[PDB]
């Protein structure tokens, strides 16, 4: 209710106690979301008036004022972010992080988790002016079971938001120090921690075999995959998504996952009723049976073969494309015993009745995999019993429907098909 000008008199005043009732009244016209007067109080040159408010020790409430005011601003438009962060906003809320007033702390924290989640630039600017080291200052203590809930919270947000975006990605060192903390707080007890730390976690373990590694390395995989099998959706769903990343590197960090006892969790996963869960979780199979023989022959242990076949003949269309690609690979690196033991599990009538989908892409890679199969039936010399076990079910004649000049990617992949084998 008061006037932007109102405003600049009580903050250009010479009293303290006017400055923090203008500061208050910015505050509450900032934080009205629809319509909050953002720009005009940019254009009255009221942000480095507000900086330096921050630096006020001797009193809390203008330092609480202003910095809420801030993080308003930087909400909204882009522009409205670099106003603030070039108001050298950046370096006054790192130096209100070890605060003696929780709640003047928490502010800041919430300030620069804001800033940094704005964007990678945004991001790596508060890791420069050394955000981190304090960041992390306000968690190194014995047991967080003596921290408020909210503050963890708020506290842990912000750290993923340190963690998230791309291009570029997170500096490694900064990933380093940050990892060690992350692994503790995947042990705490708090719903929206654990979410909030899964979803760093994702992130981090979202790019190229090092950044994977860091984090396979800190001994949290075991931790994952507990947190695999909660009751929460929200803390399943980017545990899952880590698990999924993790599996996408080497056939040794890979192997973490299994040696973690992720396996034996899948069957419930393949078949959770929510079907985004069976999609991620169709789609760390097929990284997994992409792997080694000795991996495949861990996953048909498991008994998790069957399940494929099963996702793969009745989820719907999108987790059928993930369990093409788990099959192919299955069928693409596996030995003749392991391809064997798909066939028995019953794999080719629902994989011939995915052959009708309107995919280029999918119909190509569902050829290769009987490719794959008629080899491993080469190698063994029973490659006219396997043409007929086509011709039990529709396959052979969904097979020549593909020959159509139509698509000529189709044609000349089914052609080669057809022309041997049968």
């Amino acid at each position: 209710n008061w006037s932007v000008d109102d405003i600049v008199k009580g903050i250009n005043s010479s009293n303290v106690e006017n400055q923090l009732q203008a500061t208050q009244a910015a505050r509450k016209l900032l934080s009205r979301e629809k319509q909050p007067p953002i720009d005009n109080i940019i254009r009255a040159g009221l942000i480095p008036k507000f900086v330096s408010f921050l630096g006020r020790t001797d009193c809390s409430p203008i330092q609480f004022e202003s910095a809420w005011a801030l993080t308003n601003i930087a909400s909204g438009t882009s522009e409205q972010t670099k106003a603030v962060v070039d108001g050298g906003a950046i370096p006054a809320f790192i130096s209100l992080l070890a605060s003696p007033h929780a709640h003047i702390s928490e502010q800041a924290v919430w300030a620069l988790g804001n800033i940094a989640g704005d964007g990678s630039v945004f991001r790596d600017l508060v890791i420069k002016y050394g955000a981190v080291d304090p960041l992390l200052a306000l968690l190194a203590v014995p047991d967080m079971s003596s921290l408020a809930c909210g503050y963890l919270r708020n506290l842990t947000w912000t750290l993923s938001n340190l963690c998230r975006n791309k291009n570029p990605a997170p500096p490694i060192d900064a990933v380093e120090q940050i990892l060690p903390t992350l692994v503790r707080l995947l042990h705490h007890d708090d719903p929206e921690v654990l979410a909030d730390t899964c979803w760093a976690i994702s992130y981090l373990t979202d790019g190229p075999n090092e950044r994977i590694g860091m984090v396979v390395k800190t001994g949290v995989v075991p931790q994952l995959v507990k947190l695999l099998g909660a009751s929460e959706l929200p803390i399943v769903t980017p545990a899952l998504r880590a698990i999924g990343n993790i599996v996408t590197g080497t056939d040794e960090q890979t192997q973490v996952v299994i040696d973690a006892g992720a396996l034996a969790v899948f069957p419930s996963l393949l078949t959770n009723p929510k079907t985004n869960i069976q999609k991620e979780a169709t789609w760390t199979m097929s990284n997994i049976t992409a792997g080694r023989q000795d991996q495949i022959q861990q996953v048909v242990n498991h008994g998790l073969v069957p399940f494929l076949v099963s996702v793969l003949s009745k989820a719907d269309f999108k987790t059928q494309k993930e369990a093409v690609w788990a099959v192919t690979n299955y069928t693409s690196g596996g030995t003749v015993e392991q391809i064997v033991y798909l066939v028995h599990c019953g794999i080719i009538e629902p994989l011939m009745n995915l052959l009708t989908a309107k995919d280029t892409k999918i119909i190509l890679v569902i050829l290769d995999a009987i490719s794959n199969i008629f080899q491993a039936a080469e190698k063994l010399g029973e490659t006219e019993k396997l043409s007929i076990m086509i011709e039990e079910c529709g396959g052979l004649d969904k097979i020549e429907a593909l020959q159509n000049h139509e698509n000529e990617s189709v044609y000349k992949a089914s052609l080669s098909l057809i022309e041997k084998y049968f």
